[PDB]
């Protein structure tokens, strides 16, 4: 599954729909990163570029001229053809192919953005730009809009108006097509067999990048090459550090293992966290502490939907955290006192659910305290946690245990259906699947 | 092998001898780097900070302060203690652990690094600085700098000499101690079982990228969790894109394969290419321009050593290039005439050699036309190709030919080691090789 | 003749009339100028900020709040009450008489900008700003922007669009109040007076420079402290440089002497030219050019009124030099001919007219080659020249004379006022005030 | 009496002498400055720009490139000749006479200087730059310095050490040519000769910037066309504030004038303050306050001399204060205990002395508590003052008298010379120059 040519183009149109007359909006790529001295990073569009476009090269500009209600056209800048620059460092998509490849109305050289840019926008009334997004976009615009204000004398005039078109695209990102939808699919299948893999593959001893190596070997076999974000392997009290990436300790016998990995497939990502024993077997206390967990999220997935909110969710969630954390004597008094305190919080500091889309932490409002109304088409994750620090005031047993199972969902008609229960999550589940591995 | 503080504190003091009295020298730590929205890269650290700490966090600085030819001092600026955004993003060194840890005299908030810097340069004559390296330390040296000068009613003075230190450290790196040719070693050993694996696992109708999937596995469970560059693997007409790293392609029965893949081992590149038949048999054109790159590398080992140089090397590459390539009809006429013309250049169009260290193509003067007489503790690849475009004028069966050969070295007294020698390249080693892989 | 609070309370009205209900309007101070090292040069107030203000301080900030159709209010961030920065530097409005003093709602201390603009512009809709007027007014509004568009968190918003204000506030500008126009007929007035007094005081032997005194003393002495331009005293062969400022030479018998100068008298410039003979006697040349370039301005006196353009009484003009320099022999050929070929622009290069107001070249929309159709309330110079460089082509007794004469003018409901008539300019008128100076 | 190109050059050498071989100083113009809009202040040359060439034009830098020990040459960036430019806006030096005219041995374009900069710089060890001086410079130095970093592959190479020439020059500077003390003479001739004038113009109702008007003219008319500070003219309660440049009250019958103003002569600097009764009549009051600074100011002036030092002789004036503050129950205690307790703060809040030259408030060391050693060739003011708040807790006749008195001295082998001796101080004569001038 992927997203082709013309659902960019549709991109584009609703984008020009919900312009004013006598507009042109500027979306700029993302700038190359330095790794150290001279090499760089894997390149990685900017979401919103790649969201209009599919286009993966840096140095480029795409232009939605809006001159009226029922005429519109596109312009891309990009990088030039170049025999020498294309031996030594890859193939360049150029002017001449740029208009059917991603079905753009016309292409220039990136090279004239300067010379050209200021007329495309003469005589506008409204320019849309990211303001502030990358500092050389900025310059650009910056400088063709001067040149359109001093140049009166040339019968130059610049727009007046300068809209964040943020606002407007992230709403659109918040909702997927089913082409999208599909892609998400794809990732949440992609994450979920690369989770299955780490946990048939850990035993005492390995390191916790040991893990890292499967995952990310298991993303790529499927096509996708890099992760959305930066895996982490929090074994023993490393699960109780939210976002622990230095995956660098020898996982013990008798510790679990935190595992927060998703895939980045066609721009989208998946977004899994599975915690299991690293020996296989749940001790009596790490199982306690699991089960709260594991019905915070069964019953999270039992209730998103359209028309509930994630706000309404995290209730039942704080409830069910604090009357476990209560039976096991972690928490003291009430369970309706303590709810009202936010008793959970030391135990449970981040957030139910976050948005999920070209970013893993995806655009779009959530609304006060994510209170938005949920509709369908929105994708979300659902990971609750608990993380019981080291020195934490509690019965001993507890101590250094760091807990989070995530699922990614898409929001139905009827309610939602869950992308990544593929993985096991529960506890007897996890254990067969050790069992079974580590008696190969 | 690793390099141990009691090394960084030696290759500090050797700074300190290099610096005039009343001088400090300040090395800043890397930014961290955004990847799209809200993520990040995995962090890189400057390698020049890295030299003079193995310190893996951002929002750091070391300063080195000659006071006058006896007395000299250490102090390090990194980010406080602090539980919340340590249980958020991970745990930081500190200063209270960080003089033992690193042997740095004192250490100090970087949050109060323009309270404190200023303090520290008042009255100084020099202040070593790598102007122009980062924008934010840019900032930060200029602001304390200005104080200084305009704080004379204070009593405050500025040092009126800045001096580039980037041309003394990148000296230092330019000649390895020891325990550096052993990390550099491990890192060549760990590259060379990725290739190993790599020709192991190729077959007709994988994809490049799965390769790169191999081979980041690879380097991952000895350790070497990152790539020292983008990994490329070329096939067919690929192969003839210098750093194509795009791998998307579908490897084709009757093609080459051309991987240029190195790990980084803490902190240290390796940099190895092989080029081999997807289907485990060399053609006989693709053997023919094999036999010539092969060539030119095992000479070009035989020859390295102190005294001579990579121009000198070089010299004796082109001509059997030339000497190859005119016995296949590829160019015509006389040996010394073409050799005179620079007739290689259309197939053979980069350097013979870099340095390697803590980059991959690594600091250190060359000398005009890199003729700088080589020296025991220099590190550099050897890494001949020919690239024969898709539509170069030359017998047909060439076309689309693209070979290179690179091993790690480096020079000793009495020539010079190869690091990765352990992945084979004599072409009947390749194809016994994958014939045996390929019955499995 | 002054603009009161009251007038500078109606304009902030009627631009808030002007705005979007949820809109805020930012109008930023102009910076202190540095002359050398730590002199300043006496300050000058931002024409817009003067404009909405009458206030003459750095470091403020004009902010008009529309929360909706019919509710608004101003704060003004300005620089707090200090006693010992007062008895240095001058006495400071401050916070507790700002609102009285000038009329706004509330006044805050400037060195709280930061931590209060975000809070004034959340949750509106569209924020008014002058992009790019100032680099430290873009930094404050970018900063307040990134800090509302990063705050969902702490349930914060961003205004999406931003307007330039400056074309709305320049068409304000463009059209003067009754106070206004006494205002520029005072510095008329003031300005006339000065260059009476220099056509007195001008004798062979004198500087350029000591007419620029006299005429300083004299915009001084009325209280216009200083001149809205530098003075331009061009003698002989300097005539034919339009700002030539150097005033550097002797001024010599059987020279003219061309004085462009101009009071600036509570914000608004005067603007005056006059060319004279510096021994008080026209030769028979620089009678004959002085009198084509004296019809010019006689007719465009005549002509200027509202439903006309400068560009049609540009036509005027043009026909009158060609005519007159056809006449001289200057030019050659056909009358009409020489026109449709503008024959006339080696020696006529520059607009007969610009805008006046508080810039001497004042704001506002001319239209395409300043064909804007006139209206009461508009306010311009009329300033028809002839230049003939010392090395022109042409009878050599015209040779280095340059002749300027420029009154300035207000439109009217029947025509227009000549605010500069007090000001001799028939040659006749300047012979014979020149021969009763010379007397005494 | 001026600097000549001869000076210059002698300048220029002496500085190349300081220089380390194989170097070059870069030496900026100060940018023009806008005033409002597209009008600009009249431009003042940067004082160590000016120091080194004469030269007022903007848009040029000074290359002194020291090859060797005994080989040295000067490059000049400056302007181009254009005909269009030159006859709107003036007259450009150009480069084909620029080196006879100002003695350098090479002149080339300005928009040349990213083309040609980096070549003079090329190979050299060293380069002096004041860092920070301007925007503009700075980004062509370090545009240079990274072509050079970057173009090993080319053969470049930048220097490593960068020199900020600044205390080099401005000791240089702090010690006077004969040649500038002549100038400085007559600085001090034109601006006395100002302060007469003001003290017989004065008279009641008159307001602060008439006499402001009285005091430019005389610059003006001797040839120094800008003052070189804003001149204060603080009357009554005024004089309490420093440096009061508003200048905007009537002077009432009955108060005190406090004039600090000084002209630019040849780009160097007088700086006199008199103080004196605005009806031509003392107070007994303001007698008393008068006599204090004047026998501080009198005994300066008979202490300043080679050996001492301006903190010394501060000590002198502060026993003078208070004795006298004693004696009129302004200050009450022992003398000494006062002294001890820098009792004289309140009313005396600034400097007795600043170095005089190029600038106002001039370059160069002053040591702690200017502690400096006096030596011949330093040029300084000595500027003694009483000022009185008018809510001051001292006897209610004192209330709101500012009083100081200024002359600019040179120090001499056998003492001093007053600079500006010719205006008068003593109160007798002051009163009898105002008597002479109200009878007319
Ligand atoms: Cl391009
Ligand atoms: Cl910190
Ligand atoms: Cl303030
Ligand atoms: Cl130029
Ligand atoms: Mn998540
Ligand atoms: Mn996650
Ligand atoms: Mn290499
Ligand atoms: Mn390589
Ligand atoms: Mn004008
Ligand atoms: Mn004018
Ligand atoms: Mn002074
Ligand atoms: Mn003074």
């Amino acid at each position: 599954s992927e997203i082709s040519r013309q659902e960019f183009q549709r991109r584009r149109q609703a984008l020009v729909e919900q312009m004013q007359p006598g507009s042109a909006a500027l979306i700029f790529a993302a700038p190359e990163v330095t790794r150290s001295a001279d090499s760089e990073y894997p390149y990685r569009q900017n979401s919103d570029f790649w969201y209009f476009t599919g286009f993966n090269e840096p140095e480029a500009v795409l232009v939605l001229i809006k001159s009226d209600d029922t005429h519109n056209h596109s312009v891309l800048f990009n990088r030039v053809r170049d025999l020498t620059a294309e031996i030594w460092f890859g193939r360049r998509l150029g002017q001449d192919a740029a208009p059917e490849k991603l079905g753009v109305d016309r292409a220039l050289a990136f090279s004239e953005i300067n010379q050209q840019l200021y007329q495309l926008l003469n005589g506008l009334d409204v320019v849309y730009h990211a303001q502030g997004e990358y500092a050389y976009a900025d310059v650009i615009v910056n400088s063709a809009l001067e040149k359109l204000r001093k140049g009166s004398r040339q019968n130059l005039t610049a727009p007046a108006t300068m809209i964040d078109w943020r606002p407007v695209v992230h709403e659109m990102r918040l909702f997927k097509s089913p082409e999208e939808i599909a892609v998400l699919r794809r990732a949440g299948e992609i994450t979920a067999m690369a989770h299955t893999r780490a946990m048939e593959k850990c035993r005492p001893g390995m390191f916790e990048y040991h893990l890292e190596g499967e995952i990310h070997h298991e993303f790529n076999r499927h096509g996708a090459r890099y992760p959305s974000y930066n895996t982490i392997v929090g074994s023993g009290e490393n699960g109780c550090i939210l976002h622990y990436t230095e995956n660098e300790c020898e996982m013990r016998d008798g510790d679990l293992v935190l595992i927060d990995a998703g895939c980045e497939y066609k721009g989208y990502a998946g977004d899994i966290t599975r915690t299991f024993p690293v020996n296989g077997k749940f001790t009596q206390a790490q199982r306690e502490i699991y089960d709260i967990v594991l019905e915070s999220l069964e019953t999270s997935l039992r209730l998103y939907r359209p028309g509930t909110s994630i706000l309404e969710v995290t209730g039942e969630v704080v409830r069910i955290m604090v009357s476990g954390l209560v039976k096991l004597g972690i928490l003291k008094g009430d369970v309706d006192e303590l709810i009202a305190q936010n008793a959970h919080r030391p135990f449970f500091m981040h957030g139910l659910s976050h948005w999920l889309g070209l970013d893993v932490a995806d655009v779009g409002v959530y609304g006060q305290d994510r209170s938005r109304i949920l509709e369908p088409g929105m994708v979300l994750t659902v990971e609750p946690g608990l993380y019981i620090a080291p020195d934490a005031e509690v019965p001993e047993q507890y101590r250094g245990i760091g807990i989070r199972i995530e699922d990614d969902i898409v929001i139905t008609e009827t309610g939602n259906e869950n992308l990544t229960a593929s993985v096991v999550k529960k506890p007897e589940e996890i254990e067969a699947l050790m069992v079974a591995a580590r008696k190969q």
